[PDB]
């Protein structure tokens, strides 16, 4: 009867209440955000932003994330065998390239048709070691829908507001109103917003991973390619160039990692970098009438067929996200945030942890 | 060189920046605001819940709200008479009736063909006092698009952005990498959101006066209606039924005045409730068809014609709008905010007294 | 059971339709045409160029055309009290003026709320005779897919076809293959069309009346107005200005009457004529805003308000419209065209009696 | 400044006109159709029914259908490369089987990438001879459009207009409305709608060729497949199913080759006759989810992407295309009519030999 709260509608707080609502059917679940998935694109909700591609950083050492990113990879690819791309999900060979290490990540050869490649036929130089293996993709927009058709179908009450804290909750008339009776419990979702959320320590470790996309209209595009140099140092570290193809012919390239860099509009000089980089690692990615041109002159066909640029900020922390009980205002708390660029792999693992730390 | 913020982009923002950057030419003003007019409408975003009509509510002795209020009907119908319809106005007949009263407001005398009408005319019962004069509606998305467009073509930069606090502004990296410099001054124009914003004496000045209305296409209509029942009491108290139609063919019929009320949904009864007084200060609202059918009929044929429910929570403050000049962490600044019912017909003038405050 | 086919998706043929399928006397009832009422506007079809308002052209001694007007006035006006402007009709003041003329026709007493006003009221010069009555208009667009649906739901079957000659019903392959089996009778429902599918000599009687219009987007008017100049001449004659207002804010403006002209474009010097003199015939047709300026920068402010321009050609005919039964191509054959200026406001009467030829 | 009249608007007679404009530039051209090519599909006007593949059906004896149809193949690709996909064209490798047959067509031999293929790794049975090659494929309504702003750029006048006769032309005051004086001459491209335009000898020679095709949302499908069975028999006999993928992920699924069959409207044992035929000659037509499943699920599958359902009359006359210089009712003739299946891979031979034959 006292309200539960799932503070966060990107894909950690939809998850988090979709997996709530199933464990304990009719609970009186109420969903507050400042942003919804079907809301103008903007830097701040990065679950929109997002490629998005199953391919996890999880070190062959991190138990926790190797759980939560296979847990996920199982649902996923489940209901892409039951309902197909209807969700957003498609099916892909995905195939990275190190350009320096002679190493997979341990976690991969968990999926389908994993297979150690050839490094020497990778189509850019400098490449020591490349894989590749059965993954998904997820368009995002698409697949968001339906987590929020499915926790509204489940009996969830879904409310547009800001939560300046946690406090608020139980005391702001405004917020009152939309659940009558403080809450019983909330599920803190908000990604990076949770720095405004939590006290200073806390709040000090988290920050943005600045990433910049272009989206481009490649339907030809139905398979992955990442390049990965430099060490994920047990983390997410290093740079990756990505083309990332989704179930409805956009397929996004990447990518940027700036710690630290808030700044939400994309840079021209960006563009021109993705674009090449992209290039390089997927030749197939350009436009089929200009592949045979100068390398130089493709960009500019590459260029023709761009959809949008687009940036985000990736939720990071050091030590991975933050799945953890606590107590506030008087309330139940769990906390789920902090996922950097792996939100959208782990979702699901994460979700059911955080439904199980509550109950 | 140094940044001026605008925060806030309703009626009140808007209008705040184009006077300052008329009177500035080529001033270096940055717009921030969480909720931008052509978002999808939110109860918390008063400007485009409202009517809006042209219709003060000043009490004879309240020399700056008939000051403001007659200030902006002179902008507003000097735009009228140059551009029409183009923004969202269009000129009326204001006909308003008083069920007890025996005087009209003082203020209204200012406007063009003021009539004292006889009473006994109005289709209800109960009405002892009724003038008509030349006033203005607004469709508000429409004008908030063209003042959108203004303020751009004057060079502001647009942003979509939460503020936390107005220290925030000079020391918050997310915020920072908007403008670059730290701010020396900001205009508070966050509406309701103001009680966010200031110290708890100031946020308990203001309070939501949350009006429900129901949108009907009635393009007959070209008259406004308002039925005024209790005291003003030298605000805006006692209850209205209004018919407000807008250039578009819409026509907002409304309305409620709950005090405190932060229910931001619509309520059944209310409806039927809006639109059972709306038929008896104006007949004419109804379908031409059902003209001559029963009351009850009648109310059914104005359902028939619903486009929307909307609910909005105008941002009431105890004494009136605060428009004053401040500092608050080390910046020069404009408070603007607090116009409850009255934002749209008062806009304007606020905004030429905010920028003669700054400057 | 043999088919029965009506050859027209205008206004004639929906309503000939609609009137048969309603007979209930087991017609297995196929439409054909060449252009259906949802198709892009086009100077050939004359249902969706139309106004369309209820402004009667019947003499007094034109029993035939009075009863039609007055039976279809009875149809539209009570569809209109019973769904209002869901069928995008809607009833209104019609102000007459005539220059020239001392005299209404008799047929518009028979309208609701009629009186003889004072010419001396009128906005323009010149003005002798002036009357206003309730009437209606309709949005032709809405009102066909009302129909069109209307005949779905009836059990008819729509074809998009192009009938060469009557005979082709019963012997071209292409045509046989909608309905199967060959037609025992046809509603000739063409309109200006029927100049290919009737005999030969028959065909000198039907003539375009070309038809400018100019649609501006004026929801403050919600009242009609027409001046004649010239005489009616028993038919059709003389030339008309009229502002007809539809349900959803369009006004239609116009017009222009030039027999025989087969121009489907319209002209720059029309537009600037139809603007020109519709201000001349109701001055609130401007803008609110524009209504106190020169009327040189009225007319240009009608041209800001300006949705699309149109033309169209009036199925003329010499004695009005031809319903009749007759024998051809071994078909029960019903002729329904030639309503030159007139469809609208007689269609449903038109129907009826074409009905009621074919069943005997 | 007398008028040259194209009538008609399919890819025959829009050809016709860009030929005939770029080789007289400035020339008095007006275009009649009583269907064009945005108009609603309707089974009567071929040139959007078609899938449309180039896929010669020209024997190693018709030395003028080789010719045509591999100069209009040569125009197609030279575009394809110029533009890529922008004008609907797109390059691919198609497969083209044999169920009987132990030959191919020599045509093919002069397309890119010819290969003869072992006929052992079709995917059905009985397949005896097996190629590939590289082609192209249209999305007819694309390139439709693409010719119709081409010849309003090189000052083609366009007019819906239906010719009852080709005397008419110059006798007609509705047609002679449109372009002032009696023309000189007319370039007859009415398709299968010649039939009423000609003397009875030539119109005896026309007939429809029924085609019904479903079209599914399938963007994987970027390859295209045929399957022949029994003899073109000098012409275009026999039966074929066939995959006809368009860059805008709609592909065409057929056919069928009814002779004399005038029904416009599918019917529902050939829409299941097409799915089961198509998932025969290439499994992967169906969504990647279900290509495991059994057969009749399969269907059920392809069902479920079913974008349209379409019927089409393919105007086949004895001998082939009729493009000839005459005289008919005081005109300059050139007929360019009854091109059977084959009007899309030969429309630019046969423009280039009508314009020749009227220059
Ligand atoms: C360019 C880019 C590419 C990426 N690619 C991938 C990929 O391929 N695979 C992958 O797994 N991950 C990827 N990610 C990472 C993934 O997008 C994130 O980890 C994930 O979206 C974080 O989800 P979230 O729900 O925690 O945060 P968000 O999606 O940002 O949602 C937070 C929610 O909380 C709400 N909120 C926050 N604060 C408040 C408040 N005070 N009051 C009310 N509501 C509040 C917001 O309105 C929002 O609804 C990528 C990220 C970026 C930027
Ligand atoms: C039903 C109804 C009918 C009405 N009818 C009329 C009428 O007929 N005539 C009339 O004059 N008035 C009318 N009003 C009143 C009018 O709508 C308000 O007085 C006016 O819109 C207030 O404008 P504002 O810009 O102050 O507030 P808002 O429109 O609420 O805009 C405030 C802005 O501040 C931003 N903001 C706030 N806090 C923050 C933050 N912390 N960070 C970033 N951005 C922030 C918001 O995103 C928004 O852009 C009506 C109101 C209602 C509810
Ligand atoms: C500018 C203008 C304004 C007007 N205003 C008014 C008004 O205010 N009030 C009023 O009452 N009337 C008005 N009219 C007149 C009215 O529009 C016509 O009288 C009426 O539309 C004629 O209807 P119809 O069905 O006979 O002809 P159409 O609407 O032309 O329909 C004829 C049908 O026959 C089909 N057809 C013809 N030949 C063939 C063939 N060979 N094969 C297959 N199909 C064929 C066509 O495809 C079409 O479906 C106006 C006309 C014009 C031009
Ligand atoms: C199901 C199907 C699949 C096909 N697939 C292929 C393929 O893969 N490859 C390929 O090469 N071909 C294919 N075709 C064949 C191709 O569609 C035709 O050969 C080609 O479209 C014929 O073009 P057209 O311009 O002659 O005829 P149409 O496209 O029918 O155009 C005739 C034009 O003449 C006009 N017209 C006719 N009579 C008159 C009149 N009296 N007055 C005014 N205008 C008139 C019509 O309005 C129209 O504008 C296919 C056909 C079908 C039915
Ligand atoms: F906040
Ligand atoms: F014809």
């Amino acid at each position: 009867s006292d309200p539960i709260i799932v503070l966060g509608a990107g894909v950690i707080g939809l998850t988090t209440a979709v997996r709530l609502l199933e464990a304990h059917l009719g609970a009186n679940v109420h969903i507050l955000a400042d942003h919804w998935p079907s809301d103008a694109l903007d830097a701040q909700y990065a679950s929109t932003i997002a490629g998005a591609h199953h391919l996890s950083f999880a070190d062959d050492g991190d138990a926790r994330q190797r759980r939560w990113d296979m847990r996920t990879f199982d649902v996923l690819y489940d209901e892409w065998k039951a309902v197909g791309e209807r969700t957003g999900l498609m099916a892909l060979t995905q195939t990275e390239m190190w350009e320096g290490a002679t190493s997979h990540l341990a976690v991969y050869e968990g999926n389908p048709d994993f297979r150690v490649l050839d490094p020497r036929t990778a189509p850019c130089s400098n490449i020591t070691h490349m894989v590749s293996f059965t993954s998904l993709t997820i368009a995002p927009t698409v697949y968001l829908a339906a987590l929020e058709a499915r926790v509204r179908d489940l009996g969830a009450k879904l409310h547009r507001a800001h939560v300046p804290s946690l406090g608020a909750l139980r005391t702001d008339p405004a917020l009152l109103a939309l659940y009558t009776r403080p809450p019983a419990a909330v599920f803190v979702c908000a990604g990076l917003g949770a720095r405004h959320l939590v006290p200073a320590p806390e709040a000090a470790a988290l920050f943005p991973t600045r990433g910049q996309v272009v989206v481009v209209r490649a339907p030809w595009m139905r398979a992955g390619f990442t390049r990965q140099v430099g060490s994920l140092g047990g983390g997410e570290g290093g740079t990756r160039t990505y083309i990332i193809p989704r179930c409805n012919g956009e397929v996004v390239l990447g990518g940027t990692m700036e710690q630290g860099d808030w700044t939400p509009y994309p840079r021209d000089e960006t563009v021109t970098d993705i674009l090449t980089r992209a290039l390089q690692i997927c030749p197939d990615i350009a436009p089929p009438y200009a592949r045979s041109w100068p390398k130089d002159d493709q960009v500019a066909a590459l260029r023709s067929i761009v959809v949008r640029d687009a940036v985000g900020f990736r939720p990071s922390r050091a030590g991975g996200a933050r799945v953890a009980l606590a107590s506030a205002a008087g309330m139940r708390v769990v906390y789920n945030y902090g996922h950097g660029g792996a939100g959208w792999q782990s979702c699901w693992g994460c979700a059911e942890d955080a439904v199980a730390l509550w109950a």
